[PDB]
């Protein structure tokens, strides 16, 4: 409805690292549910298992902790112990080669997952099409 349907080649079979090209950070969920970006390729909290719920709809789960990436009503990204509506993301291809993650619940507002150059995760409303912060590369673990 609100977005295009260009999809990235499949990437759920194996766990992946979600590399943000903006500042070169790996998405990370700390045990306390804190979400940020880290440049430390040796972190034990940057590995995720993605799975398709519906074509183009995914869940992003931390393999270390089992926490699910989610986005709250206020646009803040957090780690959810259990899967819910806030955990569904629209996985799309962007600029022909990257992956973008749009909050399903907030799809009409174009709220995305994105990381600033300083490694801080962005609030939903601060993100938008055209930004570098929303571009991810799923890398092998």
């Amino acid at each position: 409805h609100h977005h295009h349907f260009n999809l990235p080649p499949g990437n759920y079979k194996k766990p992946k690292l979600l590399y943000c090209s903006n500042g070169g950070h790996f998405l990370r969920i700390l045990p306390d549910g804190t979400v940020d970006g880290t440049r430390d390729r040796s972190d034990q909290h940057i590995q995720f298992q993605l799975s398709a719920e519906s074509v183009g709809e995914v869940y992003i789960k931390s393999t270390e902790t089992g926490q699910y990436l989610a986005m709250d009503t206020d646009g803040l990204v957090y780690g959810s112990q259990t899967p819910n509506e806030e955990c569904l993301f629209l996985e799309r291809l962007e600029e022909n080669h990257y992956n973008t993650y749009i909050s399903k619940k907030h799809a009409e507002k174009n709220w995305f997952l994105g990381i600033k150059k300083n490694g801080s995760v962005k609030r939903g409303p601060r993100t938008h099409y055209g930004q570098k912060a929303i571009l991810f590369l799923p890398l092998p673990v």
